[PDB]
Formats: C-alpha cells, structure tokens, sequence
C-alpha cells in the first residue's frame, strides 16, 4: 500500500535497538519563550523532508534530563521529539495532558518559522504523546482529548483511574516496571490497559524484575523498551506496516517470550 510518509531502512532487530540511522540535533525551549508548558528539550533530524511530531512527559518532580533518552532515540530514527519540562515540578496528569497538547502546538507553530532549526520540517498532521508515570496518565489523558493524534505510549502509569480511558481510540503501548513499588502493576498500568476498548489497537509490555525508573534515563532496557516505541511510533504516527512485526510478529513474540520480560498483552494482529 503506497505510504509517503516512511523514512529509513528496512528495519531489523539489530538497528531498533540503538540510535537510528538520522543524524540529529538539540536544542533548548526556553520555559519563558512558550505558553502552556515549561519548556524544555527539542530533537529533530537534520536531513530534509517533514516527520512526525512527538511530546513527551516525566512525571511528579520529573525533568526533561531524565528522559533524553527517548529524545535521542525517537527522533534519530526519524521524528521530531520535544521531551518537556512541566510549569511546575509538581502538576497533576490532567495539567501534563494540557502541556503535551500545548507543546505539540509549539511544534507546529515553529514549523511555519523560517528562524527555527525545524522550520519545514514537521508534519502537524501526525502527532503522538508518551510520558513516565503522571505524564503516562497525561499523555492517555492527551490521547483521549485529541483523537486526530496518531499514538500514546505511557510509561509506567500512576494515579489516574483506569475508568477514564474507557473510549480512547488512539492506538495505545504501555510500558510496565513488574515491580514498581510507586505504581504497581497490577493496581496502575493494567487495569488502564484493560479500560482502553478491545477496537483500539493496544499493547502492554512489562519489563521483568525491576521498578519505577526502568523506562528513564539509565533504566538499562534502552535495546527492548527503544525498540518497542520506534516500533509503535513507526507504525501508527508514520502508518508504516513494516514494523507490525516488532509489535505483534516474530520480533515481538522474541522479546515478549525472553527473560527481559515478564508479561505482555495485545489485541494483534495490526
Ligand atoms: C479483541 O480483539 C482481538 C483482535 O482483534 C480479538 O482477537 C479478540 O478475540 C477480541 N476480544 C474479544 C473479547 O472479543
């Protein structure tokens, strides 16, 4: 099926486990340069053409250098990737679901500015959320109020009732930390999983024997976790079937069978 908006090689296990195959650069969004987040870290690809645009939240008392991970390893493999900072240290997952709809406005106003780095470079059309714990509530959160938005990977969810996501339609991974003492498993992100309708495409992966920052910075699963979410981004905010794989074939039933994982649902194939 033609698709204009895949980037990049064929992809093979190897490749999604490390940065991609985009040269990138960063920049800082200056808190007091923007309206309705604070700020925070800008990734995007140096080569020509318009990507998917990507916002990611940290959680309760999180900040934006917690996270350069995700940054790094989305938009080297073909996004452009704004990981906030939120106004306060301590914003609720509704006041996060407001800030990643509000910076994925930045994106899009920067794209029409010919002083930005990004400047041409993003396509408003196709827009996705992630977040670690109160900013994994805020971006399903976002999610549920912006259903034009492409995909949601929340990570490691906390507070927010599973009854709240009951009607989200916004292709949807969690990431799970099996022994998170903060938001454990079975109480935060599964049942948020289970609420999300059984015709929205969905996936819920757990990394085995660890907890609550297994997903951030220095959480030693960059190969597994980095390669689930290229994977679901890939497919769902650039429409790229060729990573359908990853996330519902071989690749997946590789990683979601080894000892790197302890649980996994889905309602594959797509
Ligand atoms: C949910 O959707 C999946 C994939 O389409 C399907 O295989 C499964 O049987 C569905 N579950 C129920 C309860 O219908």
């Amino acid at each position: 099926e033609f698709n204009p908006y895949q980037k990049g090689p064929d992809p093979t296990a190897s490749a999604l486990e490390r940065n991609g195959p985009f040269a990138i650069r960063s920049t800082s969004v200056s808190r007091t340069s923007v309206s309705g987040f604070g700020g925070g870290r800008l990734y995007y690809p140096t080569a020509s053409g318009t990507y998917g645009a990507i916002a990611v939240s940290p959680g309760f008392t999180g900040t934006s250098s917690t996270m350069t991970f995700w940054g790094e390893r989305l938009a080297s493999h073909g996004f452009v990737v704004l990981v906030i900072d939120t106004i306060t240290l301590y914003d609720q997952p509704d006041s996060r679901a407001r800030q990643l709809k509000a910076a994925l406005d930045y994106l899009a106003t920067q794209n029409g500015r010919s002083s930005s780095p990004i400047y041409r470079k993003v396509d408003t059309s196709r827009r996705a959320v992630a977040g670690h714990a109160m900013g994994g509530g805020g971006s399903l959160l976002a999610a549920r109020d912006n259903p034009s938005y492409k995909a949601a990977i929340p990570m490691a969810p906390w507070n927010t009732s599973s009854t709240a996501f009951r009607t989200v339609s916004v292709p949807t991974m969690i990431f799970g930390c099996q022994d998170d003492s903060i938001a454990p498993v079975f109480s935060s992100a599964i049942p948020i999983y289970n609420a999300i309708p059984n015709s929205t495409r969905k996936n819920y992966v757990e990394i085995r024997n660890d907890d609550h920052f297994c997903v951030m910075n220095g959480g030693g699963h960059d190969a597994t976790l980095g390669k689930l979410g290229i994977s679901w981004m890939k497919r769902f905010v650039d429409n790229d079937t060729r990573y359908s794989p990853f996330v519902c074939g071989a690749e997946y039933n590789r990683v979601v069978s080894s000892y790197e994982v302890s649980r996994s649902y889905n309602n594959c194939p797509y």
